[PDB]
C-alpha cells in the first residue's frame, strides 16, 4: 500500500475496493490530508466524486466561498470544492466521469482531459476528450470560469457552475424543478425542461485504464 495516496486511484490499488470514505493527501503530503468518497466500483473504480445529486436534501445555492471550500455530506449529497479540485487537477493528467440516473434510465460521459485552475483563473474548466451515452454537454462549458451569485447565470438560474450563455450541464442547479433551465440538467441528454433525480461527477488519473 501508498502511505499517503493521492487519490482513490493509489488508494484503491491499496486494495480498497468497496466504495465509501477514504482520506487521501494532496501531492502526497501527510499534512494535506482530505476526506473524499472513492466510486470503486463505476469503470474500474478509483474515482474521487466530487458532485452527487440524490435527493434534493443538500442547498446548492451557495455562495463563492461555500464553492471554494465545499460543503455537504460526503456520503449523501454533497460538492467537494473548487480549491481541493484545483489541487487534485493539478498533480497529474486526471479524466473527468459523469454518472447520470433519472426514472431506472442511466448515461454517462467520460472526457479525457480534465483541470481546474487556481483562483487567479476563477478556476477555469478544461474539459476535452468526450466519450459516452449522454451526449457532449460539457463542451460548451469548457475554459469557462466558476460563477456564484456573488462572483448573471447563477443567480438568474439560482445554482452555480462554469456558467457561458448560460448552460447545457447544470448539475448544482435546483432539485427537481423541471422549468426551463432551473434544475439538475444536462441538456444534450433530457434537455431543459427535465430535472435528473441523480448525477455524479468524479475524477481519476486518465492513465488508470492501463496502469
Ligand atoms: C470539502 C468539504 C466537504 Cl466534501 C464536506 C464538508 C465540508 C467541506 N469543506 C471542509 O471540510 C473545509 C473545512 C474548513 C472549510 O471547508
Amino acid at each position: 500500500s501508498m502511505p499517503f495516496p493521492k487519490d482513490c486511484s493509489q488508494a484503491m490499488l491499496n486494495g480498497d475496493t468497496t466504495s465509501g470514505l477514504y482520506t487521501i493527501y494532496l501531492n502526497g503530503d501527510k499534512a494535506q490530508a482530505l476526506e473524499v468518497f472513492c466510486d470503486m466500483t463505476s469503470d474500474g473504480g478509483g474515482w474521487i466524486v466530487f458532485l452527487r445529486r440524490k435527493n434534493g436534501r443538500e442547498n446548492f445555492y451557495q455562495n463563492w466561498k461555500a464553492y471554494a471550500a465545499g460543503f455537504g455530506d460526503r456520503r449523501e449529497e454533497f460538492w467537494l470544492g473548487l480549491d481541493n479540485l484545483n489541487k487534485i487537477t493539478a498533480q497529474g493528467q486526471y479524466e473527468l466521469r459523469v454518472d447520470l440516473r433519472d426514472h431506472g434510465e442511466t448515461a454517462f460521459a467520460v472526457y479525457d482531459k480534465f483541470s481546474v485552475g487556481d483562483a487567479k483563473t476563477r478556476y477555469k474548466l478544461k474539459v476535452e476528450g468526450y466519450s459516452g451515452t449522454a451526449g457532449d454537454s460539457m463542451a460548451y462549458h469548457n475554459g469557462r470560469s466558476f460563477s456564484t451569485f456573488d462572483k448573471n447565470c447563477a443567480l438568474s438560474y439560482k445554482g452555480a457552475f462554469w456558467y457561458r450563455n448560460c448552460h447545457r450541464v447544470n448539475l448544482m442547479g435546483r432539485y427537481g424543478d423541471n422549468n426551463h433551465s432551473q434544475g439538475v440538467n444536462w441538456f444534450h441528454w433530457k434537455g431543459h425542461e427535465h430535472s435528473i433525480q441523480f448525477a455524479e461527477m468524479k475524477l481519476r488519473p486518465s492513465n488508470f485504464r492501463n496502469l
